[PDB]
């Protein structure tokens, strides 16, 4: 056996993956032993928590080279904001400078957004008295999370990239001077993939956005008009 | 690009840079920037030699949104399933990733109710490095756990991140030195074990019902992506050449 | 009933609802429950405010069910939907800022989470501590915690019922602003002033649109939480935990 089961205290079960030969890749052995380990847990209602762990410097390695090869062989005022979104291939919004209002929102529709620490970012629609447009009300909560989006959108405040970074955004935030160079490097790493794989994957990741954006725009239009 | 407000630059053969440079309007949406941006993206759509686009502004301006004039006009009204083992387990599961988590092995741990990473270890959803699309429910569990935006980069680029890099990017997982990871998992597990089993299972069932309900449709969509991407000679050479 | 909530009109368009049941440290006494409802009804009947600031006193934001209150649910005399405090900030037409200058415990933490803006104090303690008493989270915690803090952190928060300082949450990466306690209310006031720069109708229209999925989805989750309370609340060992661990 390549999975060891260790009880800790009364009701804790540790599942320790130890396929040293394969560094916890999914050999036949690790696969079978993992399934049996979870089946054993399922048959035992003493346990209240499971610790799944690896050994040494390996948690789990994924498909072995031969297992991947087996699969390979078969054994196994209404448009511009969404330009990035409708683009077939990945778009990096390298916002080396300020992104204000619809300019910010336009960039938020890119697959990868990079900010600059010194620049100003704002969904400032409500500063003019208007409810937000250009799909702001959809793309802000979707990229920045529901809670930060309520603040951004209700208040239309201005944040430096450095503020957003301290608030916890998922975007890479860099000094202005480094923004482009980081984007070109990331673009180079992206271009190492087959173009069909990039498009196939982006189509699947952004389908709910492409599907739901039109109705959000309609609701945003109805908010104007009131 | 016509109005001369958007410059296209090819970087290498497969990367196009769309640079917005309406200096007069500081990259606000003037007529020219609008038409030039639409023309730039149409150019991209009709030139599928590119694999990535970089959209950028000039100097201190990315894009300034509606013009002041435009906005005033409006105001005025003139215009075997290894991957789901942790998810199907009735009790809370802690993935103590004291070591590297690579591809399906990373994804398998992300289905746990609590994930802990090591600072020193490397984590990657590396499917796309081999040319094929992510499987094992990655395109569901990675955005579910790490948020839509970070998951885009992780999945599309198949990058390697130390636990310390993810901790800097803002993950909700606890990240510790390798040598503390298991001790902390055991302390957490002992705290969970203070609860009645029935309350733990009833609550897990409720918290993860929408994952158990949705995962099978996502797996189906990932299979559909694998049919389109897995069975190309290019995938076989990347597996032979780039593995470990 | 009748002086455990103070209402202060802080400027022409800003109202502060301050909870100050000192006897119960802002646990949900009958008096606190009644005054909070009354204060939100007053805001609903006077449609001139643009922002509400909900805050506590000294070191307490809100402490959740009183011990007696919890034991009545345990006995099956009541259920947590009997008085609906949990959703006051969500049902409010205008933006609500939860200025949590002090501790936020159980139903008191969750009630604050329904506000449109949440500010935490670094040195205060926050916890969805339901499970520590052996029963499942109610007050809509299983909806609002994952909504505001993200699926992954909510798992831990809800399952383990652990206590976090504001500093701990800040470190774990929450989208809420976390401040020294002494700065929390002034910062709430400043943000309320920036909110009060917008037209009231615009703020109401936008909040209605932003919180519509929450107002639509909450009632089904509350029903599921009532079902979990049916399976978990009325055990003897819950009474033992309430009696043994409260405080």
């Amino acid at each position: 056996s390549v999975v060891e089961l260790i009880e800790i205290e009364s009701a804790i079960i540790q599942v320790k993956m130890q396929d040293r030969t394969h560094k916890n890749a999914f050999s036949q052995e690790l696969t079978d032993d993992l399934i049996q380990a979870f089946e054993y847990i399922r048959q035992n209602p003493k346990y209240k928590a499971v610790i799944l762990t690896g050994y040494d410097n390996y948690f789990a390695s994924g498909g072995t080279q031969e297992g991947l090869l087996r699969i390979q062989q078969g054994l196994t005022d209404d448009n511009l904001y969404s330009l990035a979104l409708d683009c077939e291939i990945p778009v990096i919004a390298a916002m080396q400078g300020h992104g204000i209002g619809g300019g910010f929102v336009m960039g938020l529709f890119a697959d990868i957004v990079i900010l600059s620490r010194e620049s100003v970012y704002t969904a400032n629609f409500m500063k003019y008295g208007f409810t937000p447009g250009m799909g702001a009300t959809f793309i802000v909560p979707k990229k920045l999370g529901f809670s930060l989006a309520q603040e951004i959108l209700l208040n239309a405040g201005s944040y430096r990239g450095a503020d957003l970074e301290k608030r916890g955004v998922p975007f890479k935030v860099l000094p202005r001077a480094e923004v482009l160079d980081y984007a070109v490097e990331l673009a180079q790493e992206l271009a190492e993939k087959p173009r069909n794989s990039l498009v196939t994957l982006k189509d699947h990741l952004v389908a709910p956005l492409r599907d739901q954006l039109p109705r959000v725009i309609e609701q945003e239009l109805m908010m104007h008009e009131k």
